[PDB]
C-alpha cells in the first residue's frame, strides 16, 4: 500500500465489502474523529466508506513504516475478531443500563491498538533480516480478553495504577513503564469497580487452581479440569499461551520463534490438553521436521492431520492442533509457508470449517563464534568442502558455520515470527530442580544434596552461555539427558566405589584412599560425561565448575583425577 498511495485500485473489492474489513473500518471511522460509540454499530451492511480511505486509516494506525498487504490484513483481521468478542459481550448494554460507563469504548479501541502493537507489528548482514529482533518476550505485553460463556473478563500482562492527574495509567509489572497516558475516564473506572472486573492482578502470587481458572476463562473453557500440574505456570508462560490462542483463533498464522532451550512443545501440549480436558481423542499432533524432510511427507502428514481433525471435530466437537518443530531446517520451509500463511496444501485449500490449527517452530538465525569455527575446522582433518565451495548456504555463509543449519525463512513469514524468550536463567534453575526432583526419584537419596546437583547443573549451563560459542544450543536438552545419566551413575554407584577403592589401593598410594559420596562422585561422572566430555577448553571448565563443588573436589585437580581414575577403571 505505501508504494501505491502516491501514484493512485488498492483494496480487494470482495474483501472491503466483507465484514472482516468493513467492521474494523467502520469502528476506525467512528473512532478517528471523536464520537461516542454508544450508537449501535455493525449494521451487517457496507458503510459509505472508501477502500482508499480505509487503507489510509489502517496505515495511520498500523504504525510500522513500510507495511505489506499481508500485515494490513493481519491487523484488520485481528482487530475484527477482538471487536466481535467485544460486541458479543453485554458490556455495551451494560453501559446503556448503567448510564455511567462512559469512556469504556475509547479505552477498548486504545487497548486494541496496544495489543495489535504486540501482535501484528514485528520490526551479520545476511542474517540481518532474521536475527534483528526488536521485540522479545522481555517487553511489555498488555493483554485483554473477553470470556464468552460467562460475564467475567481477564486483564493480563499489565497493571492499572492511579495517575497523578486523577487518571489511571498502564504500568508494567516488576518495573515502571508509564506508557499510554490518559487512556480512560474515571467514570469508566467507577463503572468497572461496580462491575467487579478482575483488573490489575499480579499473577505471581495467586494459587495454581485460581490461575488455571483465570486461564480457562481466558481460554473460554467451561467446567475446567486440571490435567497437568507438574509444570510451573508463570506469568510469561501465561502471556505465551494466550498469545498463541489469540493468534490461531483470530486467523493469524502462528510461527514460533525461539531456541531449543525454551519450552515450546511442552507449552503447546499444555494448551491442547487444557482445551481437551478429558477426551481421549488425539488433539496435539507433533511432527518431527528435520534436514532430510521432503515436501511429499509434509503434504501427506498435513492431509492425515486434517483427516484426524475431521475425526475429532465431527464426532467430538473438539478443536485439535498440528505442530511442526524446528520447521526451518527443511529445504521445504516454504512448503510450511504455503501450509500456514495462505491456507493451501499442495495446491489444495485447507477448510476453515474442518477444525485445525497449524503451529510451526523456527530456530534462531545466528552465526557461530569464530573460536568454535576454528575448533571445528581443526577437528583432525578439516572439512571435505571448504566454506567458499559449500553449495548449501543461506547467503554468503554456509549452513555448516551456523548455530542451527537453517535455510532462508521466506518473506511473508518475517512479519509473522515472534520470539518466545531466551530462558533468562531466572526460571532455568527452577525447571532444572523440577526435572531433578521428578526423574531422579530422591525420596530417600539425598534430602539436600539435590540442591547442590541442580545448582552445579545451572552453573555448568551458565558456563555454556558465558562463552562466545556453544555446541548446538543444547540448553535444557543436555540437562534432561544428563539427569538420566546421574540416575544411572547412582544406581550403579555401589560396586563402582568398591572397585574404585580396590583399583586405587592396588595401583596407587594413599592419596586416593578416601571415601567418596555415592552422589558427589556420581555428580563428577555426570558432569564429566555430559559436559566435560565435549568441549576443548577443559581447563577453564574445570576451574569454573570447582566452585559449586563441595569439600572433596573444591579444585580442578580433584575433578580431573576422579574422572581419569574412573576412565582407567573402565
Ligand atoms: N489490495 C489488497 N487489498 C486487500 N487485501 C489484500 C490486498 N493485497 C493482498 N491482500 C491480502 O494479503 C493477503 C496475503 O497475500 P498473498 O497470499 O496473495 O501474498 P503473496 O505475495 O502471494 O505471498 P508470498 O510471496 O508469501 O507467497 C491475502 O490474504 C489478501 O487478503
Amino acid at each position: 500500500p505505501k508504494e501505491v498511495i502516491d501514484m493512485e485500485p488498492a483494496m480487494d473489492p470482495v474483501e472491503f465489502c466483507s465484514e472482516a474489513f468493513q467492521r474494523p473500518y467502520q469502528y476506525l471511522k467512528r473512532f478517528h474523529q471523536q464520537q461516542n460509540l454508544d450508537t449501535f454499530q455493525y449494521e451487517k451492511g457496507s458503510v459509505e466508506g472508501s477502500p482508499e480511505e480505509c487503507l489510509q486509516h489502517f496505515l495511520i494506525y498500523c504504525g510500522l513504516i513500510n507495511p505489506s498487504w499481508s500485515e494490513l490484513r493481519n491487523f484488520a483481521w485481528f482487530l475484527n475478531c477482538q471487536l466481535k468478542d467485544c460486541e458479543a459481550s453485554i458490556f455495551c448494554k451494560s453501559a446503556f443500563t448503567g448510564d455511567t460507563l462512559r469512556g469504556f469504548k475509547n479505552f477498548v479501541v486504545t487497548f486494541m491498538i496496544l495489543m495489535a502493537r504486540d501482535f501484528a507489528t514485528p520490526t551479520e548482514e545476511d542474517l540481518a533480516p532474521f536475527s534483528l529482533r526488536k521485540r522479545w518476550e522481555s517487553e511489555p505485553h498488555p493483554y485483554v480478553f473477553f470470556n464468552g460463556d460467562h460475564m467475567t473478563m481477564t486483564f493480563i500482562g499489565f497493571h492499572l495504577e492511579t495517575n497523578n492527574n486523577g487518571y489511571v495509567d498502564a504500568i508494567n509489572p516488576s518495573n515502571g513503564k508509564v506508557i499510554k497516558k490518559d487512556v480512560m475516564t474515571k467514570e469508566l473506572f467507577d463503572g468497572l469497580r461496580l462491575q467487579r472486573v478482575p483488573f490489575n492482578i499480579d499473577f505471581d502470587n495467586l494459587p495454581r487452581y485460581e490461575k488455571l481458572e483465570r486461564l480457562c476463562l481466558a481460554l473460554g473453557i467451561e467446567w475446567p479440569i486440571d490435567p497437568d500440574e507438574t509444570y510451573e505456570l508463570t506469568t510469561d508462560n501465561m502471556l505465551k499461551i494466550l498469545a498463541i490462542e489469540m493468534r490461531f483463533r483470530c486467523g493469524i498464522p502462528v510461527i514460533i520463534m525461539g531456541e531449543t532451550g525454551c519450552g515450546k512443545t511442552r507449552l503447546i501440549k499444555f494448551l491442547s490438553d487444557l482445551k481437551r480436558g478429558s477426551v481421549e481423542a488425539e488433539t496435539m499432533k507433533l511432527v518431527k521436521v528435520h534436514g532430510g524432510t521432503t515436501p511429499s511427507m509434509i503434504y501427506s502428514k498435513v492431509k492425515e492431520a486434517e483427516r484426524t481433525a475431521f475425526s475429532n471435530k465431527a464426532q467430538h466437537k473438539l478443536d485439535t492442533i498440528l505442530f511442526f518443530d524446528q520447521a526451518n531446517t527443511t529445504e521445504a520451509v516454504s512448503c510450511i509457508k504455503e501450509i500456514l500463511c495462505d491456507r493451501t496444501v499442495d495446491g489444495e485449500h485447507l477448510h476453515e470449517d474442518s477444525g485445525l490449527h497449524i503451529i510451526a517452530a523456527c530456530n534462531p538465525y545466528r552465526k557461530h563464534s569464530q573460536e568454535m569455527i576454528l575448533r571445528l575446522e581443526s577437528a583432525g582433518l578439516g572439512y571435505r568442502v571448504s566454506a567458499e565451495e559449500t553449495a548449501d548456504r543461506l547467503g554468503s555463509i554456509p549452513l555448516r558455520q551456523l548455530v542451527y543449519r537453517v535455510h532462508a525463512l521466506p518473506p511473508s513469514l518475517i512479519p509473522l515470527v515472534w520470539d518466545f524468550g531466551q530462558l533468562n536463567d531466572s526460571a532455568e534453575k527452577l525447571y532444572i530442580q523440577q526435572i531433578v526432583q521428578r526423574l531422579v526419584d530422591s525420596v530417600s537419596v539425598n534430602p539436600s544434596e539435590t540442591c547442590v546437583i541442580a545448582d552445579v547443573l545451572s552453573a555448568s549451563q551458565m558456563f555454556m552461555r558465558k562463552r562466545e560459542n556453544e555446541c548446538g544450543f543444547v540448553s535444557l536438552r543436555d540437562v534432561e539427558r544428563c539427569v538420566k545419566v546421574f540416575r544411572w551413575f547412582h544406581d550403579h554407584s555401589d560396586m563402582l566405589l568398591k572397585e574404585l577403592d580396590k583399583f586405587l589401593h592396588e595401583s596407587s598410594d594413599s592419596t586416593h584412599t578416601f571415601e567418596r559420596d555415592p552422589v558427589l562422585w556420581s555428580l563428577v561422572m555426570a558432569i564429566g560425561v555430559c559436559y566435560h566430555a565435549s568441549l576443548e577448553e577443559k581447563a577453564s571448565y574445570r576451574t569454573a565448575i570447582a566452585r559449586c563443588f563441595p569439600k572433596p573436589y573444591n579444585s580442578s585437580r580433584a575433578i580431573l583425577d576422579e574422572v581419569t581414575h574412573v576412565q582407567d577403571l573402565f
